[PDB]
């Protein structure tokens, strides 16, 4: 079985925890327990990745200097784990079904960076275009963290994911970036970039 590198594991941990925080906020904004459950599942993936990272890091150091260097990696992974656990604490609030103070959703919709729901209409030029080909993060500033398609969720969709009419995109970005993508998704804006 092909071994992974410390960097591959590290990159997945970093990418994953970022997705987790975004999804944690999304679960609070929409009071969505399925999103919240995904966060807890990602928390488990982070623990597994952290374990592999420690296994690799331990085995990779044989002398003092190497040891000192692998320790810096473990220290950062520990910080990532702290963030992962914090995101899990937010998701747990949603799973418990507590009544959220109204300012919470408002805060999520009004910060420098926000979470937004974007409905894709049939006439939108993005229909039929995969995420890889579109790369919305790059071309629109709107980062897609999940997609609701009917009765199913696609979390952290890759480049092989193709957008369809009816899809509901969950994005993270500035308010103006979100309103802009909504116009594109509606069909009002026929041009992308
Ligand atoms: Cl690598
Ligand atoms: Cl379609
Ligand atoms: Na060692
Ligand atoms: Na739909």
């Amino acid at each position: 079985y092909e071994p992974k590198s410390v960097k591959e594991i590290f990159i997945e941990m970093k990418d994953t925890v970022e997705l987790m925080v975004d999804l944690a906020y999304a679960s609070l904004l929409f009071g969505d327990k399925e999103i919240a459950e995904e966060v807890l599942e990602l928390e488990e993936r982070i623990d597994l990745l952290n374990y592999q990272l420690m296994m690799h890091s331990v085995l990779a150091a044989r002398n003092v200097k190497e040891a000192e260097q692998v320790i810096t990696i473990l220290q950062i992974a520990n910080a990532i784990e702290d963030i992962s656990n914090a995101a899990g604490d937010l998701a747990k609030m949603v799973l418990e079904g507590v009544e959220l103070h109204p300012v919470i959703k408002e805060t999520i919709l009004e910060g420098e960076e926000i979470i937004g729901k974007i409905q894709v209409y049939p006439e939108s030029v993005i229909v039929g275009k995969t995420l890889g080909e579109l790369d919305l993060a790059t071309n629109t500033g709107v980062w897609i963290i999940a997609v609701r398609r009917g009765k199913r969720w696609i979390f952290g969709p890759n480049e092989n994911f193709k957008i369809r009419a009816g899809d509901v995109l969950i994005g993270r970005g500035t308010r103006t970036s979100i309103d802009h993508l909504k116009e594109i998704a509606r069909g009002a804006i026929r041009v992308i970039g």
